């Protein structure tokens, strides 16, 4: 379980990573002791797992993001391609799915012509084909929601 | 603008968002005042958008992970999906995109009959039709770059 | 949970429905008294649902099977469509499903000219667009594992 | 041959596969000898292939269940796939299919990795892409009807 | 009903449809008043459905042929759509189908630009969406097969 | 070009193949003699190509007809499929098509389980994948538009 | 027809719009009388269209270029999209289309949130839905043969 | 660099291709070795790539033209397809592209007959299997835009 203190923690935790020991006693009413434990121990336990500001990726020179899926061609291979492609640094996330694909990434680039290079050094290092869907834009992202 | 110092500061708060001034500032070979600043004016940008701490969505109770894919029934009218789907809590991410839908959500519920629910209620606010990809595993994801 | 004398007990009904308390007994190491208490209580907990001779389609004139995918065409509408078709009998299964399709159905019929009403009269009373896929051949069907 | 006599007991036992010999013969107006041997016919034809016992899939520990649609990786060989997949425990269903696959499998797993691990088993046994649709729920199933 | 001697005039009608009666009654081994008879029986049936001399499309101006599937935009409705399209004369052949389309036909047409025009002309008799496929040779049709 | 009095005639044909030199005469306006002449070099020319009588397939025992599209697995080979597959009986129709498939069959056959056989028998003959697409219903066939 | 002198000044203005009257004349074997006349010519009937340079895209702005799809959403309604595009510059190209779309535009843009507002003005103008196809790079354009 | 001289002589000609330096220098308000000198670093850096005669196709005997979406048999081969392709004559744009297929071909041709030769050279020196969608008119094309 998660008793609702660790809850109104970690809603408060995900809306504002910065948020202080200090601002955080008041909202969830405890002691900056108190909740200086309570985090610790969220960390230990995985439910916390890094505090991350959020880039926004065209400010840095990522102009083109997409989604690619990835299916192996040779089943008689053992299916890897997710550590294959874990040094390969544009992409950001790589999820195993059921549909048609085996594995969706999220990639990002600096442009079309970037992709199509991105995309031939996936196929040829993970032994794999792709079907890509290209993003135009985020609306929001990583909205986590504290049921 | 996005000097060699805004890189270095961006990078270490991609890394870890809960970084400290004093250690940011050192790291940048600044003053806090200084860091404080270039800081402040990163987030006044559109650069750095916010802070989270990333919460592990199965220790909150979100054990089901989807894409969901999203098509206006009819899209000729201008579109209003983004604006009508912030209000459900479960969709965490909302992008567009090209080829056949015009929208990916990912979206996180408890169970496969949430999941259900959670469908119709996406098909009648946003009055799409929606195709589903469940997710199995997530292998790595978050892992912002900055070149 | 559920001991492993009442998994050798479903393992066994899964494989001989008509098989009898007695020579149940032996396989599984109990007495006809003890074996048939277990079995009414594994029925009283909804484990096993009941008990069915497995019928050949073809033999009783059904020449042709399909899988129907069905999505509800009015989003605004309750989403009853499992009721609605209820009481037509040659839907044998009905599963609401995370794809493309909102529900698929199995369905059987006598001939390709009785598929063609037999759609129409699904779209109509449920109100929703129906894509089949026919099936050709069953090569082996139910086979219930008990790990 | 399908008489009247043989419908009735087809229905009978398609709704509750355990009814005792007695309990046939009064509701067919026969002798038990000759619903015995009426029963032993429908069975030695094609018409009746088993009894089993209903088991409810959650229960036993399958709470995640999946079509799975399949297409050999190369059609011109002589097709191995249900043969090849016999072995395979959690493989409920085969059905061969028009369309765009060869077969639709329905398949039952623990979770999500299980089912991971369960299409790759199926991509390299059979040589085939794979399609998956997770079921979210079953509404009703195996309801066989005799007209 | 369909005997040897049936069959045969089957046959014999589908490889010559000018076929004499004479010709036919010593090809069957009866007089000409039992062939006569016979054949209008088979016209009467089902089973012969009339006669067509097989005519070059190219030699009267149709120098392009293309299937057109078509699916409803509203298939709630019942269906319209062969009775609709059945006063537009360049459609040879229409015929209902499983899968993601309703209806396939087969359509000739002068030129490419008359085919544009003929496929809003579709769109519009039967509110339906369209997919063609164009032919570019026919090396072998209406080859009929008697078993 | 086509004069049209052989237009007259060739419309007329192509509506009846069994019409009389004789009733041809009166609507036409020649006479039993020059219409038989026009016939004769219309057949000389392949302008009409054959007479036959259009058969039922249900009522000969052919209760399942299907498109198969068609595409050659490997490009290095010849491709000649439509001669390969000359032989077949139950294919009644190749065409070579723009579309996603190089060649569409017609095909009819006795159940859903010979066209099951049906396939792998193309398949391995030609050397090509399959997908098809089952006929539910014919409304009409060959009716040939003379402009 | 087009005599092969005419081809010959077809081909080398194909390759080289900007081909002087005099250098023409050693190749083809004409005077620089007779050279500038079959030229003036071949642009009074429609053969030469018009003389142009190539402009890469990228260097003027336009980093991403997309086929973009469209299908009119409402048969009832006369079918003028490419006259109701026409006006909009981003449009380079519109072809209609024997497929799935009824046409196909050829569309360059400054970017993906570009591309996004490009396809709603698209939708709300000519009255269609639409699927995108982004280009990722170009190898060669309007290599124009001449048999 | 792209000034404002520059967009006003790449407009001019992309308009006309054969616009004489003289022409040229009293738009811009240059001398015309100013001009010529633009021009000539305008063609050096990647601008200006080439001037064609805009020749009609249908006028030189091209009365098919065709989109060909292509897809590499094995994609995980570094990629050959628009090398290879480039010595076919009869394709005028290759286009390497996201989405399901990796490459877009225009194509042109005399006739049906020979489309389908030219996709079986395609296939067999790209190794690829191609998708075909036929144009039928083109309302306008190559209407280069410079902002």
């Amino acid at each position: 379980a998660l008793d609702d203190i660790d809850r109104i923690l970690v809603r408060e935790l995900a809306a504002d990573g910065r948020a202080t020991l200090s601002e955080l006693a008041t909202r969830a009413g405890l002691s900056v002791s108190a909740v200086q434990s309570r985090v610790r121990r969220l960390e230990s336990r995985g439910v916390v797992q890094g505090y991350s500001a959020r880039i926004n990726p065209e400010a840095v020179g990522h102009l083109l993001s997409a989604f690619v899926a990835i299916t192996p061609l040779d089943p008689s291979q053992p299916d890897d391609a997710p550590a294959r492609l874990e040094h390969i640094e544009e992409v950001e996330s790589c999820y195993s799915v059921a549909g048609e694909a085996s594995y969706v990434l999220l990639v990002r680039v600096a442009s079309a012509r970037a992709l199509e290079d991105l995309l031939q050094r996936i196929r040829t290092t993970a032994n794999v084909r792709t079907r890509s869907t290209i993003i135009l834009n985020t609306f929001y992202s990583d909205r986590q929601h504290i049921p």
